[PDB]
């Protein structure tokens, strides 16, 4: 049989649910070669992997290809790019040729932009010579012995769109950035033949590698295992010898090994959106229930009965908006509304689509629309409604696909009332608010017992005795409360030659009260202008 | 062996912390040539040494090589880039085979901007066959007999950026321009053969040289060596005998050639972004004790217990803001905020961002940041915040990366309490400010005694007998008060035919006091505000 060094289907952690997906798309026509020329079914040729680069995108057709037990040819894009005019088609035509001989089979485009990019871009003309006969090879679809023509690119708006179009390209699959989760599943599989120690945990390792591609966790646990060898076999002066194999299982990785790999700079995977599915429920943001009442209303009565809401002949409501004082559990409210519906996440702030509108890319705003779409089923938080007419067009002109089987929930959160434009308050597009208040006495209290319990927590407080002054003090003004008062806690505690209650109580007779006690009165109209 | 006049690692004394990087990257794959073949760890094929041209990359690479005792192969970017059509891609490839024949050895790509640029830049696809095949022997990473390709280039964003994924040029390493030190190194360095006479001291050459690459001060003190052989040799009239080394070492480089080499023009390093670590402490800036405070809690505490800062569940506060009167040595307290951290300094201006906001050049703001992102630690002053909502915009969706680990210091120095728009001062992006006051009666004796040591001082003054009457006269008030003192110093020391208490003194019983005084209540309403 085939080596073992060679990947599986447990090398993969990054996204198990896509590769779920990709599973789904590809292993009846690869694993059952002959049933679709019985039925007259057309088997989907040609799905199509991107997402960053680095996340392992060769990894997946090399593993579904070795599971498999079907031929794995690969056209790597850079190396048929370098070829003479006419010898790169040549060689093409040669890759789908021997595809098509041991046909099932399985042949990789990797960096398709470098064969084929979104706009001409080449004003030579041996491009659209190779561009074109991969769109003919594209039309191998005879309902042949199959081959499958996975493809893999830095961004979907990057090829050209005549691939997209249908029978070419079908299937378009995000890898995607894997979440911290799969960030401890390939930390724990990139360890097998590292050998750590126990010491090291890689579960706050994983978390502490946030905005990171798959790669350079490879690169940074490689990192750690370089720092580890690079403390011997210099220094013990046994070079000389062979490799001893009881040395290298003695050697292992240590805690403060991975502290350095991460402290040298491995910024690969440049910042851009987020995909998670987040496990913060209702309570860990503080009060609440009568917007936790209207907020089950709008998501999880929706998901607990599709058959019975759609059978009433409406549709479900496209999305809250959240309406009142800034940073007070609304920005992280969103984490429990995908939680509780078992949703995904998307985070795109009101300043990433500042930076579409000043370097006017809307095509990234249907982009993230797209990448909501593909998504599912997934949460569409975004903030800063006032910032932005640009923008706020594209949003309303791409807000118009009704995917509600999709079941995504387009959320806003924005503090002017009426400052931002009434567009958006047309029904049925985007109209059924809510008013989010500043947060109470059980709000306060809940989120300062789930913002310090994740924090050592010496209390010994009645919460009600320390946060009764608080008449307007927002969750993120008593964040910033716990914030100074832990860090008077980093002052009175470090200093030493060479506990937390009296920290609190000098929080509670504190002389910095700042409170914007005037805006909810300017909430307040508007609310009764609803009535 | 390999003869003297090759480079080895102590010729180059230009940034050895870089140094130190670039032989901790590359010595265990280079003196240890086995050890990757039984480890399962991926060494760093191709690390890309960045920076101005004429900082010595060549020499790195050619040091390294030497030190180490591999085979260097050096493929000039100009010199194939001018063979025929087909010519060049053979040759390349042939220093590729070449480079895997005789390993373990290390090539060369000097000036890949002329092989690769960031755009496609270039209608001719013979360009496109030239950086295309130089990424397909990019994937030399077979785990082979090790050959690293080093490689160098103007700007990071110059190159292509498919040079930059994973597996094709990982480890990024900026050659830096160098330091003071750095200078005085480096013309250390370049006396070996020299012979310079014991006048000549050095220092305060390497401290008049700021701003410039290695290369012209090579080129100044080749300037001086032609200016103290320019006096001789032809008026001796001895031109027509032998070369007389008696003589060479009889000459002798005097102070005044270097004084004329450095007042010939040498802008061969166009002005940029500094970096340096300074050694200007708390003392060096004038009083603000209560500022020192602050600061110790909001630099030197993180960086004194990581371990407990992070222990109590709480990130380091991002940096503060410096808000109060402008120019009060709210510039160089950042020089104190590096040194007691002992990180390097990063000293961007607001006129610098608003020629990136007139240029579009937030693709510089973004190399700016990344470049604060490379240099660790270190901190990131950056002066009129009110100059500037495009790059304002770019600074808060560049600032949301979380390297703490690298503890980069987010600083920002501004006047204006309420223009410059509160989105920064969300909270959790850059909110712990503080209130600069201006300097009182310490600070301002504090100031005065530092600006006035490293002058020539014949004080013989009660600096509260002279500050007295300065009821808000600023740092850079009482510099120019001592500016205009030394002046007239000037003005009554050098008229003679052919001492310093009477100008201190008449400074104070000057006629001229011009204070914003109307300033102190502008910055105390709103510090009140915070209350
Ligand atoms: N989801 C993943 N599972 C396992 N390994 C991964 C994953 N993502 C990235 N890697 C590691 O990162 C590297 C990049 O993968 P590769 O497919 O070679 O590059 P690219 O994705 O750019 O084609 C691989 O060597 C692999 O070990
Ligand atoms: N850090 C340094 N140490 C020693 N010499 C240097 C250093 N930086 C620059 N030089 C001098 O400057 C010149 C520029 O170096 P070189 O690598 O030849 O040019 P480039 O960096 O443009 O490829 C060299 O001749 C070298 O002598």
């Amino acid at each position: 049989e085939e080596s073992l060094n060679e990947v599986g289907y447990d090398d993969i952690g990054g996204c198990r649910k896509q590769l779920a997906q990709i599973k789904e798309m590809v292993e009846l026509p690869l694993r059952h070669p002959a049933l679709f020329k019985a039925i007259g079914v057309k088997p989907p040729r040609g799905i199509l992997l991107y997402g960053p680069p680095g996340t392992g995108k060769t990894l997946i057709a090399r593993a579904v290809a070795n599971e498999t037990g079907a031929f794995f040819f690969l056209i790597n894009g850079p190396e048929i790019m370098s070829k003479l005019a006419g010898e790169s088609e040549s060689n093409l035509r040669k890759a789908f040729e021997e595809a098509e001989k041991n046909a099932p089979a399985i042949i990789f485009i990797d960096e398709l932009d470098a064969i084929a990019p979104k706009r001409e871009k080449t004003h030579g003309e041996v491009e659209r010579r190779i561009v074109s006969q991969l769109l003919t090879l594209m039309d191998g679809l005879k309902q042949r012995a199959h081959v499958i023509v996975m493809a893999a690119t830095n961004r979907p708006n990057s090829i050209d769109p005549a691939l997209r179009r249908f029978g070419r390209f079908d299937r378009e699959v995000d890898i995607g950035i894997p979440d911290a989760t799969g960030r401890l599943e390939i930390l724990q599989i990139h360890t097998k033949n590292m050998k750590l120690a126990d010491d090291v945990d890689l579960e706050q390792v994983a978390n502490e590698t946030h905005g990171h591609v798959g790669a350079d966790l490879a690169a940074l646990c490689s990192e750690a295992a370089l720092q580890a060898i690079r403390k011997k076999m210099d220094l013990i002066d046994l070079e000389d010898e062979t490799i001893d194999a009881e040395v290298m299982n003695s050697l292992a990785v240590t805690m403060d090994d991975f502290r350095w790999a991460l402290s040298q700079s491995n910024p690969s995977a440049p910042r851009e959106t987020v995909v998670e599915v987040p496990q913060v429920t209702w309570e860990d943001i503080g009060g609440l229930e009568d917007v936790k009442r209207e907020l089950q209303e709008l998501v999880q009565y929706p998901v607990e009965h599709p058959d019975k809401f759609l059978k009433f002949g409406m549709t479900p409501s496209k999305g809250v908006l959240f309406y009142g004082p800034p940073g007070c559990g609304k920005t992280l409210l969103a984490k429990a509304i995908a939680n509780e519906c078992q949703a995904n996440f998307i985070s795109i702030k009101g300043p990433e689509l500042l930076t579409m509108w000043f370097g006017e890319s809307e095509a990234n705003v249907r982009e993230i629309f797209d990448k909501a779409r593909q998504a599912a089923p997934c949460v569409l938080f975004f903030d800063e409604l006032d910032s932005i007419d640009r923008v706020i067009n594209q949003i309303l002109t791409e807000m118009d696909g009704m995917s509600t089987k999709k079941n995504v929930f387009i959320i806003g959160a924005t503090n002017r009332p009426d400052i931002i434009d009434p567009a958006i308050l047309r029904p049925g597009r985007l109209d059924q608010l809510i008013y989010i208040p500043l947060p109470d006495e059980k709000s306060r209290v809940a989120i300062l017992k789930a913002n310090l319990r994740k924090s050592p927590v010496a209390k010994d407080v009645d919460l009600e005795f320390l946060a009764k002054m608080t008449n307007g003090f927002s969750g993120a003004d008593l964040t910033e409360i716990c914030q100074r008062a832990c860090k008077l806690a980093i002052r009175e505690s470090i200093e030493s030659e060479i506990i937390r209650r009296d920290h609190f109580e000098e929080a509670m007779r504190f002389a910095r009260r700042s409170v914007s006690d005037n805006d909810i009165r300017k909430y307040e109209m508007f609310a009764q202008t609803l009535q």
